[PDB]
């Protein structure tokens, strides 16, 4: 995973259950105190499933349940540490363009798997986002999701298409509809 992203996790992790449980996990896996991380580091994703275990035994909550909470209020993190990718953009706008972002933040990690979350608009008020990845964070993604729609103060509702699992890939296929229409026809 690219470091400056799991320094967000850190933060927002730090936000949801206090410096304390953080230290002592970060402990666990060896981390200084109180380690900076370079643009350019990649962490590896064992080292993370090893972190949120720590802080799932410390704070009695799933994993699961932390990611979807992490991603709630990792949006708010986001627009301190990235503020750049917000900037008065409008919350369509934001979800359409995450794909290509997280293209853009691994293209030079070696072995980078980004996931990718391709969104098409399917209505005048509704997009379908697909998350595809190995590593099945389907709690963080929906999590990003509605805090989003907090953070940008647009209501939508989040529907489950379809999802899946083939050669280690796992997808999950939501529809956002937007309680505003958002798209117009024009003629292509
Ligand atoms: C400014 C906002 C965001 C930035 C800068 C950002 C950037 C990144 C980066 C660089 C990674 C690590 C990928 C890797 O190392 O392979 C990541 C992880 C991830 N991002 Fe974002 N992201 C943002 C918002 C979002 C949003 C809005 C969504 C979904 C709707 C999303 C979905 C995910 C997921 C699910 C992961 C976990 C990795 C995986 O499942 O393979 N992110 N993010």
């Amino acid at each position: 995973m690219k470091g400056t992203i799991v320094g967000t996790w850190i933060k927002t992790l730090r936000d949801l259950y206090g410096n304390d449980v953080v230290d002592e996990s970060l402990k666990s896996v060896g981390w200084e105190p109180d380690r900076v991380i370079t643009p350019l580091e990649d962490i590896d994703d064992d080292e993370v499933r090893r972190i949120f275990a720590k802080v799932s035994e410390k704070t009695g909550k799933n994993v699961n349940e932390i990611w979807r909470e992490v991603g709630r209020q990792n949006i708010k993190t986001f627009s301190e540490w990235f503020p750049s990718y917000f900037a008065g953009r409008r919350l369509v706008n934001f979800l359409m363009m995450m794909d290509e972002v997280h293209l853009q933040l691994t293209k030079m990690i070696k072995g980078a798997t980004p996931p990718r979350l391709i969104a098409k608009p399917v209505a005048k008020d509704a997009i379908e986002m697909e998350y595809v990845s190995k590593r099945k964070m389907y709690d963080y993604f929906l999590g990003l999701i509605e805090g989003s729609s907090k953070f940008f103060k647009e209501e939508i509702s989040v529907e489950e298409v379809e999802r899946g699992e083939k050669d280690g890939f796992s997808r999950l296929k939501v529809r956002i509809k937007f309680k505003n229409p958002v798209f117009e026809y024009k003629k292509n």
